[PDB]
């Protein structure tokens, strides 16, 4: 990812799906504790989905809202529905990927990094826990406007 600065964190999105598409509560999580919006009409759908349910049933029911997409969240979003997560919604999973949905100048983004990286100050990623470090860096730099 050579000139991938950051186009989205797809990636959290779609695990925050995992634990949203369990319940309404949750659902609370995703839009409350998350609220984002990237450039996938599918994904968005999924966070869009809870919200518009609220109203409708007051419960993301899966198989009502996951049969609801076009035909790429169809197959995703079935899957999704727990395909990373636990019926606890995994706490450590909880707080990674809804921290990488921020994908905004929230230095709490940083902090996530703070325990990856300081894990790889002690066992570090490939050599040297400089490449970690670097994310500090570049973690600090996104959080403070320069």
């Amino acid at each position: 990812m050579a000139k991938k600065l950051l186009p989205a964190f797809q990636n959290a999105e779609r695990l925050l799906l995992a634990h949203m598409m369990r319940s309404r509560d949750v659902a609370l999580v995703v839009q409350e504790r998350i609220g984002g919006r990237f450039n996938i009409e599918e994904h968005r759908a999924l966070a869009a989905y809870i919200y518009a349910f609220y109203e409708e049933g007051h419960e993301a029911d899966p198989g009502a809202l996951i049969s609801r997409i076009p035909g790429e969240l169809q197959p995703l979003a079935s899957e999704l529905s727990l395909l990373l997560i636990a019926d606890d919604v995994s706490e450590q999973e909880l707080e990674d990927y809804i921290r990488h949905v921020l994908n905004r100048p929230k230095w709490l983004m940083l902090k996530v990094k703070e325990q990856e990286k300081t894990e790889a100050e002690r066992r570090k990623d490939f050599l040297t826990a400089a490449r970690i470090a670097k994310e500090m860096i570049e973690m600090k730099k996104m959080l403070s406007s320069s």
